[PDB]
């Protein structure tokens, strides 16, 4: 645990925790490929349980990176193609607006304005079909990016259909297990509840509630140890033994679309490194519709990139960022949803300092 790392981490995180009034937090810094952990505060204020390297946090939208990689793996296995129309894996979507909408559009939020959230009233599989059949796109496919859980969420569900596995089974078997993410869950088992931190919203302890396409869009819970391991896997996919998974991780980091200085991958988002934090630039804007330029054909993962993803649930705030070229990365998990810009600022300050 190099004093340089200790020092920048503490000098950056302490002020952050105090300004944002965050109950508990865990940070991991990947340096020259090795992880270093830090923890503060409480996982459960009422029961005075401290945050540890085994505390599980709700990852929120950071879960989409797992989804993008599982999708990438399915492509590598020849089970699906990003150029395939959505209807190929859901024949019941007969509504004409779906014609030129492909799995690529779904995965990158470019289908034409799919909504940010699947409505609460959508429960059953039947309800989901009705929702997508009735949705009227605001734009032609491939012209604008509008971040949406209902978009990559459908991608995840369809991507695992030829496999015959449930999304959760495919994820556990093809991603979690092979990477030894043995304390990463879509559904927390009773035996692990002891380590599940509570999120805090306006002072109340809360956990994410069930929702349609939740697993695919924002339902993963994980530890700071497994997330550091997830970052390492994405920093150096070449060390991964499972071939389709290695390929899948690389596909998730390809640049499919460009908007401003940002590039859209599968789950992950990227910017060329070096980059100043002002450029990242990625926050909320309850919704920002942005025109996109197609990258034809997509650029393979660029090593000199700042690769990242933010995430939140009602009671948790998370962030992951890494730079392949420098074998550097960071994971910040907190049980309070706080401003995205404060996350990016903290991470940048730490990584820029270390390399
Ligand atoms: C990923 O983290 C996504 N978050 C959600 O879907 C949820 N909340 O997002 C916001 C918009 C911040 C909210 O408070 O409503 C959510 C899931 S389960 C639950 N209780 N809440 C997307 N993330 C962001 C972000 O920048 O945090 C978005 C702007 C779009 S939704």
């Amino acid at each position: 645990a190099p004093q340089q790392i200790n020092d920048i981490v503490h000098r950056t995180i302490t002020p952050l925790i105090e300004q944002q009034k965050i109950p508990g937090m865990a940070v991991a810094v990947i340096y020259q490929g090795k992880p270093y952990y830090f923890t503060w505060g409480y996982a459960d204020i009422a029961k005075k349980q401290p945050v540890t390297q085994q505390t599980l946090f709700e990852l929120g939208s950071v879960s989409k990176t797992f989804t993008g990689v599982l999708g990438g793996d399915a492509i590598a296995r020849g089970e699906i193609k990003l150029s395939d129309p959505t209807t190929k894996y859901w024949p019941e979507l007969t509504a004409k607006q779906w014609n030129g909408i492909t799995l690529l559009h779904l995965a990158t939020y470019t289908a034409g304005g799919l909504p940010l959230q699947v409505p609460d009233e959508v429960k059953s599989s039947s309800d989901l079909l009705r929702f997508y059949q009735n949705w009227q796109p605001a734009w032609a496919p491939g012209t604008q990016r509008l971040y949406a859980n209902s978009s990559i969420g459908l991608f995840g569900a369809l991507a695992v259909k030829p496999s015959g596995l449930s999304f959760e089974q495919a994820m556990q078997t093809r991603v979690f297990q092979p990477l030894k993410l043995n304390h990463t869950w879509i559904n927390v088992p009773p035996a692990e509840e002891k380590n599940y931190a509570w999120g805090y919203r306006e002072g109340k302890a809360v956990h994410v509630s069930p929702g349609a396409l939740d697993a695919e869009a924002y339902g993963v819970k994980s530890t700071i140890e497994d997330m550091a391991r997830w970052v390492q896997s994405n920093l150096k996919p070449l060390d991964i033994n499972e071939k389709t998974l290695q390929q899948g991780i690389q596909l998730a980091q390809s640049r499919y679309w460009q908007t401003g200085d940002m590039y859209q991958g599968l789950g992950w988002e990227m910017l060329d490194w070096p980059v100043n934090p002002d450029s990242i630039g990625s926050d909320n804007i309850a919704l920002a519709a942005r025109p996109v330029k197609a990258i034809t054909p997509p650029t393979p993962a660029v090593r000199a990139s700042w690769v990242h993803k933010t995430g939140a649930t009602g009671g948790f705030g998370s962030y992951v960022a890494f730079i392949p070229e420098k074998e550097l990365g960071i994971v910040m998990l907190a049980n309070k949803n706080y401003p995205n810009p404060a996350r990016v600022d903290a991470a940048w300050q730490i990584l820029n300092a270390l390399q």
